[PDB]
């Protein structure tokens, strides 16, 4: 608060510190005359090369470089005192990327929708950078910056360019740069590799420490079209996927998507690996779909269908199978509470509005097990009794990082549970629909049939070989009400399996899982808030360095209680939340082969209407149809 | 951080202080051999009056008083060097209901949800401490504490009881307490409108000032029923109502509950007002009903149904019709796209499941003026050039709070939108029923009728005055076929309004009014976030009460800027949010008037069918149903 320098027309303080690097400094600073604050970079050090015409010719460059997701440089101006040439870009009050995913609700990825947004901008600012000439070749998630939007939604902003001309990143290099169109894209795709995981792709045991010697064969290993490679023992072995982690919250359909894209841009041979304007048209296709929200109803699982507003239907059942195995011709959908049909031409901006809330669900004919909610079951970390700021402030995020998961659990397990208990409600109400269709469908016949068997006898009564005829006809026509007294009582069975109390109630629904009233998890959040406003003081006390004996004591019974409160929301996730899941999952597979059941009774019975439907429009047209002059 | 006393087990800093008061003052402490946090009640210039038996005495009385909204007093210790007797109270994190008023977002009353938790609470408190024997007589919002329970919800708590014995605030004092088992009442009554209100019941020109003479007349005025009387003119008069404002963000359902308590509880004469039995019995009946909400589609308006889980759908069919002005005959329902019928029979219990999302839907065959959204329109407070740092803390909470309602009524009006959009598109869907409905009731006839008049030809055809009654049948069964051919046509006008591009297109639904994609609620957030830090800034800056230079321009430059952003959001609320809800209102209005045109026309049409199903039932057993031997 006492001391900091100003130029003409800015000022800053010194504690008023937000960036680092060697070449320069970057303050919090505010205009003078307007009060507006802006971002600071002050250059110590610089005395020994400083070059006037060179350094300030390239600036004029970045002077107009408007964009929306580049760091705007506003001015060059020269400090008061010290006569050091001063940066005056925008102030992006949020940080950076790295800052984001160091929340712990981002341990295991961002979220789907705030992932997107990074994709996004990334892409749209490097882009535009490399169409006016300039390069970066260090994207990293600390040189990424955000604001929020006049939207409120993120808006990500890329700094740090054109640097390494006038002199990146350890963890972000390529396997020719430990020790070029396409090397910035490597530096990428760990971006979003991170991004999306929340942690990075290719790690050893100790990591990036003195022991990173393992990291540069990692790297270079480039094995089939894989994307990880992490060894867990110390001196062992590097497992490879070409896939993303089950922690990673981002659904299936965008992961089939972004995988193609990390596997292609995170390779060695150079002929091999993408290019800028390869890459720039897959993401486009990523960013420019639509996402359709699909409940496989049958088998308890919720998809996004990632697809182009210009798509026909008949690719919308493809890719729906791609993620449930159901086939286009078996698909059947429901929606807002009635069967929705969909004709192969129409286009996917005319389909209806879908959210995770209330979705679009698909049912079939054929059965299918149920797989449920697929989760990474994490343990929590440990807790020490050793002091350490540095490993207290590193556990403090992870433990509270897991319950992130668990709280994370808990709400789309509730959200599974409760659509559940939605689509079953309308379907039973849409099965009892057949049912009562079918009635109408059946006095139809009875009574035109039972009506006819009065009028042959009506033909005889007015007006033998041919009165042995109408005996026959008699005879077979009222076996045609012998098939019809059956059907019309096992009708009745379903009657009963359906009517409230029966063998297809959804009583259970009700009554087996957990609830939004049971408020389990705003029970957790609870929890996870004490634990995270710890954690952000582990951070800050991981800053000072050196502490109190009065607030020695204070971060030793807080990090007790970091833990009570972690193995107490995580008893209560699983003792309660889990189980009880479980509990309304298992109860679910009964009522689908039971209710499968119905639906292929109901229609044979309906199939069966439909054939002493024909053959009464038949034979009432045998002596009704007779002839003479 | 310098100076703070300590007892045997407990200790604070003297600059961790919460709490004030002539008795004594309120700190925030720790126990020192576990480091948990207690509220630490010190009695500064008690040395002209402790008597020890007796001060000590009455303490453990309160000392094992457990109850979910009661304060817990847990130890009382003395203090080591200045031998001063500290009490230990439970630490309410939150603060008190005066800080949650003092947020901007109440300027105008708490949300529904909050002010019964508020209700709940308080006077369950309360009525577990006169069981007890002890008596408050001075429930203020400062002296109700508040902490997050386990489950996240509010859990309020009551303090300062049983002082005036030893020995209470000048806005919430009696007719007669100004210059005993009710008097607590008023004050009670006084917070309770408050929580809902915003603001308080009686309010002169300059308030509690030197000028609070005016005060005393209002508060013993006790006109009719009255519960607010407000002179809004210097001398001037004191206007009455009965009845809550407009800006106050509570159900009409809630209002009509809570007048009667507030009216009753707020009185002079001793006999007239009510009594804590006959009090907490009527607060009991709010508090133990359940909430149904109906979305009263054809008026375009939201309610919340007070219904007690045992009442009878007889009830609840008056309740509603208390709020619509719907019949209870007439009242039609409509839930999750399906028509819903509710017997009389059934208990509240047994109804569907509800919310402002999903609510269940109410239709009329009789037409209703659509009086859509009602609410306040307030106008921006005045931004004054004066630098004045009392009245720049004033002036932030009610600009913010005006910009809360503004944007409490953007997001109202978009569920309204929305929720119309909803139930618009299930009725159109659910009036393409009974047109499709009736034409296989339509077949029911026609073809059995155009098969009959075939068998009078055929019986003249097979086997005179008998003849001409033949032709007489045939004419009038042909003449049913003449109102059949009209029927049939004119239901095909109806095929037109109600399929794709006809007169009865919900089209406009989707391109007339604002949506969530528009995100015109999350855009005035963000100003509105912007407003609230600088008013709580504003709130800390009141506190320091001198500034330095540098600070002083800076809360200069900030209450400029606190008035860009809120005309800047406020043009937006205005000339974006309401001008296109009106529009969208204006334009729904005529589909109701053209919708509820074919909803009569399509019944007679049916009801008409009915009639010439009826003719030919009959007229199909006249000479089939002849006589001979
Ligand atoms: C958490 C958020 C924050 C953190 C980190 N960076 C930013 N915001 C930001 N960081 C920027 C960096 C650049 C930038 C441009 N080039 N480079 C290169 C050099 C890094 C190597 C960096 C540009 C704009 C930038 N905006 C904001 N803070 C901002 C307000 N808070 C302060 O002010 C702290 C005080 F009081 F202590 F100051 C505390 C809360
Ligand atoms: C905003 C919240 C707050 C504000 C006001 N009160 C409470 N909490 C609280 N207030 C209480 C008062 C009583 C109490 C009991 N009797 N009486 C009678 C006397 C009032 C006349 C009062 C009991 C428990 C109480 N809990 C919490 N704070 C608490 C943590 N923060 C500090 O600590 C500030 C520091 F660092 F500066 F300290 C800053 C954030």
């Amino acid at each position: 608060s006492a001391m900091g320098q100003s130029t003409s027309n800015h000022l800053w303080l010194l504690s008023d510190i937000l960036g680092q690097g060697a070449t320069a400094n970057v303050f919090r600073g505010r205009h003078k005359k307007t009060g507006d604050l802006f971002a600071i970079k002050v250059f110590n050090n610089i005395s020994f090369l400083r070059p006037v015409d060179v350094q300030m010719r390239e600036f004029e460059v970045l002077k107009k470089l408007n964009h929306k997701n580049i760091v705007k440089l506003f001015a060059i101006e020269e400090e008061t005192t010290t006569r050091h040439k001063v940066l005056i870009m925008e102030f992006c009050p949020c940080g950076s990327l790295y800052t984001v995913l160091e929340e712990p609700s981002n341990a295991y990825g961002l979220p789907e929708s705030e992932f997107l947004i990074v994709l996004r901008d990334v892409v749209g600012g490097m882009n535009h950078l490399r169409e006016n000439g300039i390069v970066h070749r260090d994207i990293k998630p600390g040189n990424i910056m955000r604001v929020i939007g006049e939207d409120g939604q993120s808006v990500y902003k890329l700094t740090d360019f054109g640097a390494a001309r006038e002199l990146g990143t350890e963890e972000y290099l390529h396997p020719d740069m430990y020790e070029g169109a396409t090397v910035d894209l490597w530096s990428i795709g760990v971006t979003f590799y991170h991004a999306a995981t929340g942690s990075l792709p290719f790690r050893p045991f100790e990591g990036p420490r003195r022991n990173k010697e393992v990291m540069y064969k990692i790297i270079t290993g480039k094995p089939s079209g894989a994307i990880s490679g992490v060894q867990k023992a110390e001196n062992g072995p590097i497992d490879w996927s070409g896939d993303m982690p089950v922690s990673c919250s981002l659904s299936r359909g965008l992961q089939v998507l972004l995988t193609p894209v990390l596997a292609n841009i995170l390779e060695a041979d150079q002929e091999k690996c993408w290019g800028f304007d390869q890459f720039f048209a897959e993401t486009s296709d990523i960013l420019h779909r639509m996402v359709i929200h699909v409940f496989s109803l049958q088998q308890m699982t919720a998809h996004k269908i990632y697809i182009h507003s210009y798509n026909t239907a008949t690719i919308f059942h493809e890719l729906v199978y791609k993620q449930t195995k159901i086939i286009s011709s078996n698909q059947e959908l429901i929606y807002e509470g009635r069967r929705l049909v969909l004709e192969p031409g129409r286009l996917a901006q005319h389909f209806p509005k879908t959210t995770e809330e209330n979705p679009i669900f698909v049912v079939s004919r054929e059965p299918l097990n149920t797989i449920g909610l697929i989760y990474e079951k994490i343990s929590l970390p440990k807790v020490h009794p050793r002091y350490d700021l540095d490993g207290d402030a590193s556990m403090a995020k992870a433990i509270t990082g897991v319950v992130c998961y668990a709280c994370r659990i808990a709400s789309t397990l509730l959200l599974y549970q409760e659509l559940m208990r939605k689509g079953i409600r309308w379907l039973i109400e849409l099965i009892k629909d057949d049912y009562n269709e079918t009635v109408h469908k059946k006095t139809e016949v009875v009574i035109t049939l039972d009506f006819c068997i009065r009028n042959i006898e009506k033909t005889v009564k007015v007006y033998a070989a041919e009165l042995g005829e109408i005996s026959d006809i008699h005879t077979k026509l009222l076996r045609l009400s012998s098939s019809q007294g059956t059907i019309e009582t096992s009708l009745q069975d379903i009657d009963s399996r359906l009517s409230p109390g029966g063998s297809l109630a959804d009583a259970w629904a009700h009554q087996e899982g957990t609830h939004p009233k049971d408020r389990n998890v705003e029970k957790l959040q609870v929890l996870l808030n004490c634990m995270t406003e710890i954690y952000y003081q582990f951070k800050k006390d991981k800053a000072e360095r050196r502490l109190a004996y009065n607030e020695e004591q204070i971060h030793k019974f807080d990090k007790q209680k970091l833990y009570y409160h972690a193995t107490k929301a995580m008893t209560h996730f699983t003792d309660e939340c889990v189980k009880k899941y479980e509990a309304f999952l298992n109860k679910s597979e009964e009522w689908i082969r039971k209710m499968l059941h119905l639906r292929k009774q109901l229609l044979s019975l309906t199939n069966q209407c439909f054939d002493i439907e024909e053959e009464v429009s038949k034979y009432q047209e045998y002596t009704n149809e007779l002839q003479e002059t």
